[PDB]
């Protein structure tokens, strides 16, 4: 038998109740340049089973306790036994306290430590967050406990379903501002030893999970609104950014979101308040830290003169997301990071409920669809993939509880959930939710439990019927890899399901309790009218007249791609919907014109249509105003580009495109007054974005004009730049790429005098698009060069400047040659080669460049390849699956780009 503290889980015999922890963190180094905190923790647990050693997390922390590490104490009348030893088990993380004797089942215990650790920039933790104001460089301190960084900051019962109450007490310089989950409980008061510190102390908690504690200590400042119920909330971020009203958006929002989450749920938000805080650098991007979440500032910022609308949309989904978690996640926990997918899966979803409620003219609910379904059906039609579920004894250590935290568990987590929701109805899958969440408060759950509550929902109405119970349906979706390809022959109305997967020839080696059948819910639109719903079962084949038609008749499925499959048709019925959409496209709905494309590229893909047939389905965007089915066409020919924008098919393609795209261009034309105003929706706005950048980089003249025309009215005007946000980086592209050294120095100019990211993004990814040799070397010249370029965007530019077809042999180069970089970047800062690889080798689709490739891995000599190590097996392997594909596909490519160019 092995030794408890050896094993990655914790026991069972001892749960908390309580913890008070208070924490200083030194935000002054130590002349050696560490900066620290400082710590002490009571927690307080109770005996559930016999135990002679207490094993609890800890990690880098060094332990100043009289005594043991740890003092130990009975609470009220227990006894305690006396301490043995007190050890720390590196690599599992834990403190361990032997003891002389065993606690008592009943009893409960207080431990009581005093410790420091480092206050490291390392994103982890109680950590440090180092940024600019003015002269000054400033210091802040932060949390990131998630996923199994709180034993980071204090010794703690480190498992999700391992809830408590926490009191958190900081002490911090006297002028600097103090948050955490809670409130205050009244005035900071003076630290006695040091009166140049202060002492805040904050209000219990509620019983809940140490990932989401949160506390920090800044000079941030705050934008105020009390909802009606009585709920502060607060935005909290950079003085100066406050000042210039950057925290407006969010504030517009929050108050909204929250209402509709409470109301959606039926379920109060358990707080007396909610900070939502805006921090520089914040590579984790956001986190839902319960009353305490943070951003990313190029997340929850938002400036109106600057910033373009998909960084509003960005915004309001992201607050959306995090809110969603106060509930789902926060109030109600799943037990175990196995179901991670659940909670991430959920939000993902609710996001787009949430924000639509505080933007409801932008119709955000379909952009699930391009956002979440089609990305992940990339990766979840690969042979390599895995399921939503992961057995809960297979998820250990902390690494293995990251790799939780991937498309699959959001963005499939999140299509479908919205699959369950659609089938269900809304409102019943809200009763089952609400039962949910009320019977689970403060509480732990699994999956198994979400399905449990749906079906009483189910089991206590008449109305939805379904084939099985919500359970093994789910399970079909849950606990197997991939999606279905269904086929209907229309002649016949037969209706088939495969296990769909990219590669036609890949062999599937990972098995399914199931054999890769799925109990499918089927709806489907016949002459742009809705027909009865059909449930596929889990059979290979079946039979319904719903998916038989007439010679003039066609039958669409899927409607609004909630289902989580991808449909193909016989040639006929494809031809049919053809014809629908040049003559009538209004008929069918805007989700499904961009559904046809998606799968038929796919099937494509797959050999289960010709790409031809793809093709054509493009056709009918000469007359498409709407995002959404031009956005499909853009993301699925993306690859044809980048596979033959160095070839005889380039010229052909450009002649198509341009054809497609100019009376969209024209149609803005007079819609925008001549690009005076934007359309009024977000839908409208990106589909003008979409049109402007694909005029222009086909080449369509009036968009050249247009380019030319107002990056010239905005060199002759610097202070007043005449693009509007959402037309920068095209407009800025096309320019650059039209003019010489001229539109290149001032855009450089322009970015060196940058203040607001977004802007520096857009100039940058510009400036890789002038069609100079000479400028392009000059330009990556400058990528290593840290005055000129920050380090963490070096890669990122050299990727841009591949992406240049000019730019692909420059940057190749340049790579090949400065390969001799990885022992200066290695140490300093990650760096990731293997975005770089991946970006730089992209084009490469003949037999030639593949010898390069080879070629140049025989550098095998040492200085290695780092973090992209065998990220150079992938770019070999995705070059021969290119010069396959580019042979097989070149000729009958051209031959339909030069038959439909006019
Ligand atoms: C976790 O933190 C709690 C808050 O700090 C602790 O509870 C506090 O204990 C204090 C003293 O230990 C009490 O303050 C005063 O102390 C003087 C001692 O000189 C006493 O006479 C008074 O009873 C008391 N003052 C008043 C106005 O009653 C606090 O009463 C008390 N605060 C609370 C309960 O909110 C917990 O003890 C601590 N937990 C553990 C396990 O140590
Ligand atoms: C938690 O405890 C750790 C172990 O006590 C501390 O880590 C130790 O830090 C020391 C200095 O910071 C290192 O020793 C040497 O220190 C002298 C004088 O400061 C330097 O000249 C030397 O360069 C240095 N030795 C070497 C080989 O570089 C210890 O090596 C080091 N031990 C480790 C890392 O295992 C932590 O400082 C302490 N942390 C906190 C936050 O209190
Ligand atoms: C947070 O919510 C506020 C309340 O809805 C928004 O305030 C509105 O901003 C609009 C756009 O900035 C203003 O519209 C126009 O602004 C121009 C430019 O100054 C004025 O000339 C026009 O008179 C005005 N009205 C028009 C075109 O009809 C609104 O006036 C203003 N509304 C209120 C009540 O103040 C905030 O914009 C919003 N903040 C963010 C960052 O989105
Ligand atoms: C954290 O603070 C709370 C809030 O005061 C403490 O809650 C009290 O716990 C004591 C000891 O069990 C009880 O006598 C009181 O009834 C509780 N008060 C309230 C208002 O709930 C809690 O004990 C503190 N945690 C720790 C670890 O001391
Ligand atoms: C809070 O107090 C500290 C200590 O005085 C201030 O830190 C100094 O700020 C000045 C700028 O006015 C710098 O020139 C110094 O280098 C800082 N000193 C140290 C040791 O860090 C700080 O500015 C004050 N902050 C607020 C918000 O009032
Ligand atoms: C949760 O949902 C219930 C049921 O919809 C809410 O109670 C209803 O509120 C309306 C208000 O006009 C009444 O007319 C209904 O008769 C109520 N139903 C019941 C069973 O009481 C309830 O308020 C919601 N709770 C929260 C916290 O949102
Ligand atoms: C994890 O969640 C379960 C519920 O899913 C908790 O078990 C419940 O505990 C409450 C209060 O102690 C009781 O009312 C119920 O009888 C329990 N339900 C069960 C066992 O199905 C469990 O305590 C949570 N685990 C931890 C470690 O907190
Ligand atoms: C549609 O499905 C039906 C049956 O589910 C197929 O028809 C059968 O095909 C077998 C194969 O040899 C024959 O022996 C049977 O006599 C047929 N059954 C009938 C007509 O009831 C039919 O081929 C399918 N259509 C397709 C795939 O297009
Ligand atoms: C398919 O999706 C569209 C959105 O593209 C749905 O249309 C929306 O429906 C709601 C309720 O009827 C309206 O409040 C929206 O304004 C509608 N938008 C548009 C553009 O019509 C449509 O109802 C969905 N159809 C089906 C069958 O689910
Ligand atoms: C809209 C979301 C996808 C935003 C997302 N944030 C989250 O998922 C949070 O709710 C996560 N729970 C926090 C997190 C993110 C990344 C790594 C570790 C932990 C992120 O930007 O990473
Ligand atoms: C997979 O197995 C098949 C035969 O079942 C074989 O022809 C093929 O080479 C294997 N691998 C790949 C990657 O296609
Ligand atoms: C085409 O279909 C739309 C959408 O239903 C309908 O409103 C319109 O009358 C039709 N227009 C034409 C020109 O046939
Ligand atoms: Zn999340």
């Amino acid at each position: 038998q092995s030794k408890p503290w050896n094993r990655y889980r914790l026991p069972t015999t001892l749960l908390p109740d309580s913890y008070n922890v208070t924490l200083r963190p030194y935000l002054t180094p130590n002349a050696d340049g560490l900066y620290i905190f400082k710590g002490k923790s009571i927690v307080r647990f109770l005996c559930q089973e016999p135990t002679d050693v207490i094993i609890i997390h800890s990690k880098k922390l060094n332990y100043t306790t009289q005594g043991h590490m740890v003092v130990l104490r009975g609470v009220g009348d227990s006894q305690v036994p006396e301490i043995d030893r007190t050890e720390l088990v590196e690599l599992t993380e834990y403190l361990v306290v032997h003891l002389k004797g065993s606690l008592q089942p009943g009893h409960m215990y207080e431990m009581e430590s005093e410790f420091q650790g480092e206050l490291a920039d390392d994103l982890a933790g109680f950590y440090r967050s180092e940024y600019m104001e003015g002269n000054v460089k400033k210091v802040l301190a932060t949390t990131q406990m998630q996923s199994t960084d709180a034993r980071k900051s204090f010794p703690c019962f480190d498992e999700p379903a391992m809830k408590a109450t926490f009191n958190i007490t900081l002490i911090h310089p006297n002028n600097l501002t103090a948050l955490s989950n809670m409130p205050p409980k009244g005035s900071s008061t003076p630290l006695a030893e040091d009166p140049n510190w202060s002492v805040t102390e904050f209000e219990t908690t509620p019983v809940m999970s140490t990932y989401l504690l949160a506390y920090i200590v800044s000079e941030f400042q705050s934008v105020n609104e009390t909802a009606q119920n009585g709920v502060l909330i607060r935005i909290w971020a950079r003085p100066n950014a406050i000042a210039e009203g950057h925290g407006m958006y969010a504030l517009n929002v929050t108050g909204p979101i929250l209402n509709f989450f409470a109301n959606h749920y039926n379920t109060s938000y358990p707080l007396p308040k909610s900070d939502q805080i805006a921090l520089p650098d914040f590579n984790a991007g956001a986190m839902e830290n319960w009353g305490l979440v943070t951003y990313r500032e190029n997340a929850l910022l938002f400036d109106p003169q600057s910033s373009s609308i998909s960084n509003k949309e960005r915004v309001v989904t992201v607050i959306a997301h995090e809110l969603a978690h106060q509930w789902f996640g926060n109030l109600v926990t799943l037990a175990w990071w196995n179901d991670l997918w659940l909670n991430e899966g959920f939000a993902s979803y609710v996001e787009y409920l949430g924000a639509d409620h505080a933007e409801p003219t932008w119709n955000l609910k379909d952009l699930i669809v391009p956002g979440d379904v089609y990305r992940v059906m990339a990766v979840d039609a690969l042979a390599s993939s895995h399921p939503l579920t992961t057995p809960a004894e297979e998820v250990n250590t902390p690494a293995q509880i990251s790799e939780m935290f991937d498309s699959i568990s959001y963005s499939k987590g999140a299509s479908v959930i919205r699959m369950l929701s659609n089938f269900l109805t809304e409102d019943l899958f809200k009763e089952g939710l609400a039962s949910y969440l009320h019977a689970f408060a403060y509480q732990n759950t699994t999956y198994l439990d979400l399905w449990e509550h749906l079906q009483k929902a189910v089991d206590a109405q008449t109305s939805i019927r379904l084939p099985d119970t919500v359970r093994a349906i789910m399970d079909r979706w849950t606990l197997q890899m991939g999606f279905p390809v269904i086929t209907v022959d229309t002649k016949t109305g037969n209706i088939s399901q495969k296990h769909f997967l990219l590669d036609s020839e890949s062999n599937v080696t990972r098995s399914s309790a199931f054999d890769y059948l799925w109990i499918v819910p089927i709806s489907s639109i016949k002459n742009g009218v809705m027909q009865d719903h059909y449930w596929l079962r889990d059979v290979s084949q079946a039979q319904n007249d719903l998916f038989k038609t007439a010679s003039d008749d066609w039958v669409l499925l899927n409607v609004n791609v909630t289902g989580y499959f991808q449909v193909n048709y016989d040639e006929d019925n494809w031809r049919m919907i053809q014809h629908q959409l040049q003559t009538n496209l209004s008929v069918i709905p805007v989700i499904n014109r961009a559904q046809v494309i998606y799968d038929s590229f796919n099937l494509a893909t797959a050999h289960m249509v010709p790409v031809t047939l793809a093709l054509d389905n493009t056709l009918f965007l000469n007359g498409e105003k709407e995002y959404m089915p031009w956005q499909a066409a853009l993301s699925s020919l993306s690859y044809f580009s980048l596979m033959f924008d160095r070839s005889e098919v380039y010229g052909p393609m450009k002649k198509y495109l341009r054809k497609q795209v100019e009376p969209l261009f024209q149609h803005f034309e007079t819609l925008t007054k001549n690009w005076t105003e934007r359309p009024e929706n977000l839908m409208d706005q990106y589909s003008e974005i979409n049109a402007i950048s694909t005029a222009c980089s086909n080449g369509l003249p009036q968009c050249e004009n247009l380019a030319k025309t107002l990056f010239d009215q905005w060199m002759s005007d610097p202070e007043n730049n005449p693009i509007h946000p959402n037309l920068r980086s095209t407009i800025y592209c096309n320019a650059i790429a039209q003019g010489g050294q001229d539109q290149w120095d001032f855009a450089w100019g322009q970015l060196q005098q940058a203040q607001l990211v977004n802007e520096a993004d857009k100039l940058r990814s510009a400036l890789a698009c002038s069609n100079e040799v000479w400028l392009l070397n000059r330009y990556l010249g400058y990528t290593l060069n840290p005055d000129l370029i920050r380090k963490q965007d070096a890669t990122s530019t050299i990727n841009s400047i591949a992406s240049n077809v000019i730019g692909q042999p420059l940057a190749w180069d340049f790579v090949q040659s400065n390969w001799k970089k990885l022992f200066q970047d290695y140490g300093g800062g990650s760096f990731s080669f293997s975005n770089l690889i991946q970006g730089v080798t992209r084009r490469f689709s003949s037999e030639f460049e593949l010898q390069q490739l080879e070629q140049f891995k025989k550098n095998n000599m040492d200085v290695g390849f780092g973090s992209g190590t065998r990220a150079l097996e992938q770019a070999l392997e995705k070059t021969k699956a290119n010069i396959k594909w580019v042979k097989e596909n070149k000729e009958v490519v051209l031959n339909w780009f030069i038959e439909h160019s006019s």
